[PDB]
């Protein structure tokens, strides 16, 4: 089998992307914040505090033929930017882009934190990390992807995100109408459950590129390029006016700038991620100063190739016995 689904910024600076999800039956429909950076499954629900849903789609699984409440089960969550849910779990029909998995752990929420309820655009996230990271508790469940393995032509997923614009989550096959050249292929560590990988250094602008090994997550579910202080002060020594605010929690430059471009390596290829992508627009509305899309990962503990970095790219995640990660130009 396979699935091929479209996924859609939430707004104008690709803050997050949604993927329509089917689950249950009938289908309730939700918009779900694909996280290759966890492995949970969670859902805004008719059990959800009432006071902390504010716009989003829930599901209901009394309404729901093929729901089954997974009997003790709870699960919670912290995510890297603070962020955090819990609640109990249900089993249920789940597809992705034509793809079904039946007895998937869907999450409810009982509890979300403000800035889920202050997002009325995403209505849950869709783990694909590794399982290994799953929250449930005291019997840990699989990710979608995990359970639709076997039943997939190709043990794999890609990532295609867009810039400003719609992109593509596939499952089970890889679309070699969507990238340019090859793809690139490089070794995985699963020992801290994540897509975690070693680039093989950084290039700014026009410059020479820099070889270095710069171990980080490759992670839709996080915006930004996170990466070393010593790279991401060369990054933003090219751009005039540019600064590190602790006021304002990053880098910021003039917006009146034209970002230079950022190179990462992968093996012996390279993605390039144009300067528009850099830019993450006024820091408050009306501002001159606008936000920077690369930051130091310094006191976060791990590099993050986030939605920055991922959208330059056609992205393979391949989950044969031995993950790989797979990078193309496009």
């Amino acid at each position: 089998s396979t699935g091929s689904a479209t996924t859609t910024p939430i707004d104008s600076l690709d803050d997050a992307y949604i993927t329509p999800v089917q689950i249950g039956t009938p289908a309730q429909t939700l918009n779900l914040d694909f996280d290759t950076g966890s492995s949970d499954l969670w859902v805004f629900s008719s059990e959800t505090t009432a006071s902390e849903v504010d716009g989003q789609t829930i599901y209901t699984p009394s309404k729901s033929t093929t729901a089954k409440l997974l009997s003790g089960a709870t699960w919670s969550i912290s995510y890297g930017d603070g962020s955090s849910s819990s609640g109990d779990v249900y089993t249920d029909t789940v597809s992705v882009g034509g793809l079904t998995v039946t007895g998937q752990a869907v999450e409810s929420a009982k509890k979300v934190s403000s800035s889920f309820t202050e997002d009325s655009t995403i209505d849950g996230l869709l783990g694909l990390a590794f399982s290994t990271l799953n929250t449930v508790s005291p019997t840990q469940q699989k990710t979608f992807f995990d359970n639709a393995k076997a039943s997939l032509d190709s043990p794999v997923f890609t990532a295609d995100l867009g810039y400003h614009a719609p992109g593509t989550y596939n499952f089970g096959f890889i679309d070699t109408t969507a990238y340019t050249g090859s793809i690139t292929y490089t070794a995985v560590s699963t020992k801290q459950g994540f897509w975690e990988w070693t680039s093989t250094g950084y290039a700014v602008g026009s410059g020479t590129f820099k070889s270095t090994s710069i171990d980080g997550i490759a992670d839709t579910g996080t915006t930004l390029l996170y990466l070393p202080a010593t790279v991401v002060s060369a990054y933003w020594a090219q751009v005039s006016g540019a600064k590190s605010s602790s006021s304002v929690g990053g880098y910021v430059f003039p917006c009146s700038a034209t970002l230079p471009s950022f190179t990462f390596g992968v093996g012996s290829a390279r993605i390039v991620i144009p300067g528009d992508y850099i830019d993450f627009g006024p820091i408050s509305t009306g501002s001159s100063s606008c936000f920077g899309g690369i930051q130091s990962s310094a006191g976060i503990g791990i590099n993050i190739f986030g939605d920055v970095a991922l959208k330059a790219a056609f992205v393979v995640f391949n989950g044969a016995t031995t993950p790989t990660l797979g990078f193309a130009s496009k």
